[PDB]
């Protein structure tokens, strides 16, 4: 509670602005001209306050969209059925029964679609203002101005929300997607660190965060798109899918971790005294490879080119050391007397398991350099100092 | 839409079942006895039927229960903050819009903690009747008559669409934890097979669903448990625990199948001509996998006990015959000549690799069995036939 708002003071801004939004408009009903007819309908502006704000401007935009869509057009098809249905005069209310059952058949199979799932909230206010205004305006017609009334006090409403979020400290969600590239940055090399440290002993948030993460940056990218040029993102077309591609690229390493980690947990295992033989060159490999993670993390978060010097020349070098101190002692993850107990054999082959997987994550460094130019290419990032 | 609708017929019912409690609901209104004041309230039963409806009863049940406890808390503090506005008699809408802000910063706060992130939905049933009561009973008292009138609709509306839920072809949630655990055993042996199959050529969604469903395997647990006993699963309370656990087992199998496939995608692979050597050995050892898994999947499908004989002696043989393959001919993983380029080297160890993971993953099918024992045990499973 508290602890939680001290921690992060922006749950704290938030809910004081929802709070004098929802002022704004109880003071706008309260003090107003006595007309007698909108004083039955004008609780309506307070609802939209309530249903349409969101924690950042893109995503509100983007569902406001959405929910305007999906009522009007229910708005055009109940008033298009209600002039319809006066055709069969003797039979009115079967008719309006008949189209709610086939539009409520119709509006529940289309939103099933497994393709459609994160567009739940636009299928319901369809089949609400579908209903409703089909409903009240039976009774001594009245179709017309049940719908351009109702809509005012929404549009009201929505006016109000939009401009309380989008003119007092708001929050963007290009800087949350910048924000989380530089956070699985670090952490992927602190799992790194970690595993390594595990294993030469006498780790999983971070490979978990960089490998679970990818629908959040598409979410994130799906609300960065309708946000208006600001601060230091100044275009018009901001490349913020390339901050993706740098994602994936990361991942694909990070899962040469996770199988790291896991073979710590395994069932056989090797003997202390022939791990102990290989610690240092095991060592200098994390040490590089935690470094360059760093490094290019830093240089992510200030919006900088590379500079001249190259960057995989330290960990190559200590790879093929690595591969040298294999080759040398090789005699002790195999046995030669058979050469033409089954658990002594596979604890023996369990370390030949890490030393690989190790190459193999320094193998696998590359691509994340050539994403990461790339994206420091299609974005004009600053020349180093 | 056709095509879907007739892969899966589950999806028409339900469709129907909706458009059946709306039209219900709709001859109601439409042929309901003159009222002065209830006429212009009916739509108040519509809406719940489609807020209120969801795919299984124990979900329709659960957040049903939440909603009334959000609705009824909210009543309640708008009709105590009402009576006690009338001491301020100088300044009643200046106190009644300072509550306002007080109760919105406060909900909204409340709900921002990332364990009420499942609860939105509780969230905002409060804030809306709370400011619905409070703004709809300033002009002309009228208070707790606003109230029973509108939550006498809401009651017959969910009335009627439990009725229709839970007495025209349910679909129970624990029949879907039963049939979602059968279905990740079949996935993880196809994803084994296919896996080796690659591997010694001339396997994706198996494990990427038995690793990616615990949040699903969690929350048809919770909905399960508010459903009362039916079918084949007679008991007050049954352990739907053991089935949770079982998954678990399954997936830290399902782990070293995914490094297996990973394994595939490396940079650094292994001649052909060396492969071919161990062909048979590797074969038999998914094949005995993929049998032992088929059959616990079909033992857990029709809820029968493990019969007298041992179910894991073949692959064990089998483990240990590879075991031996690989030790004699061990001298085609190192090179002897430097015992005291990196690139070959480093291709000749990424075999043994493939062979530790796959002898891993035979070491690790155990707990699995240990863990439908206990499940076994737990519910009354039929006697082997
Ligand atoms: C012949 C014709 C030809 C064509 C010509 C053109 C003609 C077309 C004319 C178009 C005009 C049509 C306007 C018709 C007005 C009727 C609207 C009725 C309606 O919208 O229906 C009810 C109404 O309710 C009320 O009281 C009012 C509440 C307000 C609704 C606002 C919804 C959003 C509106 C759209 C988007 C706006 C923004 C657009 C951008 C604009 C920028 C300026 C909906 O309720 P709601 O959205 O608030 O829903 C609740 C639910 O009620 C809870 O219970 C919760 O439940 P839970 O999920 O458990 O928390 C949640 O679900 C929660 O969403
Ligand atoms: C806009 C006015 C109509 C609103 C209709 C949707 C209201 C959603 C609230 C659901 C409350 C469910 C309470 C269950 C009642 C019960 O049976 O005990
Ligand atoms: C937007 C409309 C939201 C629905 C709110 C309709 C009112 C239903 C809840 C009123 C229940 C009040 C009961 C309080 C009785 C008490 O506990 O003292």
């Amino acid at each position: 509670a508290w602890e939680m708002g001290v921690s992060d003071p922006r749950k704290i801004v938030f809910s004081a602005k929802i709070g004098l939004a929802l002022t704004i408009v109880a003071l706008l009903i309260f003090y107003q001209e006595p007309n007698p007819d909108l004083s039955r309908y004008s609780v309506w502006a307070i609802l939209t306050v309530v249903v349409v704000f969101e924690f950042t401007i893109g995503a509100t935009l983007s569902k406001g969209f959405n929910r305007a869509l999906g009522t009007l057009s229910a708005g055009g098809l109940a008033l298009g059925m209600a002039e319809l249905s006066t055709l069969f005069g003797d039979w009115e209310e079967i008719f309006c029964t008949l189209s709610i059952f086939c539009i409520g058949f119709l509006a529940t199979f289309m939103k099933l679609y497994p393709s459609m799932k994160a567009y739940e909230y636009g299928f319901r206010v369809f089949l609400l203002t579908y209903c409703y205004i089909l409903i009240s305006g039976f009774r001594t017609g009245q179709f017309i101005e049940v719908a351009i009334s109702r809509f005012l006090l929404i549009a009201l409403g929505a006016g109000v929300s939009l401009g309380v979020n989008m003119f007092i400290y708001p929050i963007w969600a290009g800087e949350d997607l910048h924000n989380l590239v530089v956070k699985n940055f670090m952490n992927v090399a602190t799992s790194l660190e970690g595993c390594v440290n595990g294993y030469l002993r006498c780790v999983y948030k971070g490979y978990r965060s960089a490998v679970e993460s990818t629908s959040q940056e598409e979410s994130l990218m799906s609300f960065a798109i309708w946000e208006p040029p600001h601060g230091p993102y100044k275009s018009f077309n901001y490349p913020w899918k390339n901050y993706v591609k740098l994602s994936g690229a990361l991942k694909h390493c990070a899962f040469t971790v996770m199988a790291l980690h896991g073979c710590i947990l395994s069932e056989i295992q090797a003997p202390e005294e022939r791990r102990q033989v290989f610690r240092q060159e095991l060592q200098r490999v994390g040490v590089e490879g935690a470094k360059l993670l760093r490094e290019l993390g830093e240089k992510v978060k200030k919006m900088e080119k590379l500079g001249p010097v190259d960057l995989l020349f330290e960990v190559h070098l200590a790879a093929e050391e690595l591969q040298h101190k294999i080759d040398k002692k090789s005699y002790l993850l195999v046995n030669s007397e058979c050469w033409e107990k089954t658990y002594e054999s596979a604890s023996a082959l369990s370390l030949a398991t890490f030393a690989s997987l190790l190459i193999e994550f320094v193998a696998r460094l590359q691509n994340v350099v050539d994403a990461f130019k790339e994206l420091s290419q299609k974005a004009n990032f600053k020349e180093p100092e």
